[PDB]
DNA sequence: CGGCCTACG
DNA sequence: CGTAG
DNA sequence: GCCG
């Protein structure tokens, strides 16, 4: 009934289970942030399983044979159920690990790892973070400096206004690339975290040493806020106008030969899930090696050409779901 | 039990 | 180590 | 934590 990954199913944005997802996701969230990936995974997997669904759960009987679900995951299920509110997910919230954690890696430049050392020796907020300077790298402090604006959301109408600017700089760059968005936006959100463009253009080759001239175009125009600088992704932070003034905004850019443009586009355009869904089937069901770049049978040694994404589920034999139903 | 996506900066 | 989706 |  339900299948097993998250790419043979469709999964839509808005869903029928949002408050039972969204507790699975903060044990989710809790185990990467004790380092526990598998974990992670699974509660993950099971929230997502909940998004695909055609009705609300309403009754613990209604996760029987749903992959994902063991005791644990529908144990939690239950007590939300019953009460309205799961007792270990509560306790996590109100943790000042989780609650430390979770601000910690919020800041572009920080990890986990990071994150956790810093939290071992004794540190809890932003303003213990900004008082010694001395711990911290360049892209660290660009993500303190800005993580007010950064925790703001993206609006779609900010995300047209940034892509005519990008475009403008990648056509004075390369005149006949093109500009793709990707990322959320491209799944249907309405607003987000950053905003995601894919450069290429239609003449093979010729993309070649693109990123930097458009990155050194979008700097000479006052845009850049901060950049890391060969090169083919840039994580940038922009300067968005606003009413009177502007705020900051992550922008990443990335460049790829037209060749390989549609598994570009399918990496990029996310969900997370189900991209790592999708390269876990290509691998463990289709003996077939799934990246952002291409797609390889290790038997044969030979790369999948690909058109578009169409081509892409065809060649793994799944069927093809867009963008908006890759929410995973 | 092993496995859990796979890259680039 | 960070970043990405 | 769950699947195979
Ligand atoms: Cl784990
Ligand atoms: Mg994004
Ligand atoms: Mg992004
Ligand atoms: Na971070």
């Amino acid at each position: 009934w339900m299948p097993a990954y998250a790419c043979q199913r469709p999964t839509p944005l808005t869903h029928h289970n949002t408050g039972l997802s969204e507790a699975l996701e903060i044990l989710a969230e809790a185990a990467g942030f004790e380092g526990s990936e598998g974990r992670l995974l699974t509660f993950c997997r099971a929230a997502s399983v909940l998004k695909a669904l055609p009705s609300p759960v309403t009754t613990l009987s209604q996760l029987q044979g749903l992959p994902h679900f063991g005791e644990h995951s529908s144990r939690v299920v239950q007590e939300l159920l019953e009460h309205g509110v799961c007792e270990e997910v509560e306790r996590v919230r109100r943790s000042e690990r989780y609650q430390t954690m979770k601000l910690f890696t919020q800041i572009f430049g920080v990890g986990v790892k990071t994150a956790d050392r810093w939290y071992r020796e004794g540190l809890r907020t932003l303003d213990d973070l900004r008082e010694q300077p001395q711990k911290l790298t360049q892209q660290q402090k660009a993500g303190l400096q800005h993580h007010q604006d950064l925790s703001t959301p993206v609006l779609r109408s900010d995300v047209d206004a940034l892509q005519q600017v990008v475009e403008e700089a990648v056509g004075q760059a390369l005149p006949g690339a093109t500009v793709t968005l990707t990322g959320g936006f491209r799944r249907g959100k309405l607003q987000g975290h950053d905003v995601d463009f894919l450069i290429t253009h239609p003449k093979e080759g010729q993309e070649a040493g693109l990123l930097p001239r458009v990155m050194c175009r979008l700097q000479d125009q006052g845009l850049i806020l901060y950049h890391q600088h060969a090169f083919e992704r840039s994580f940038c932070i922009f300067r968005l106008p606003q009413p009177g003034s502007w705020k900051a905004v992550r922008v990443d850019l990335v460049v790829a030969p037209v060749s390989q443009f549609p598994f570009a586009l399918l990496g990029w355009t996310g969900s997370k899930l189900f991209q790592r869904e999708l390269r876990r089937f290509s691998r463990k069901e289709k003996g077939l090696w799934l990246n952002s770049h291409g797609l390889f049978d290790p038997e044969q040694k030979t790369f999948f050409q690909a058109a578009s994404e169409e081509d892409i589920f065809r060649h793994l034999g799944l069927e093809y779901l867009p963008p908006e139903q890759r929410n995973a």
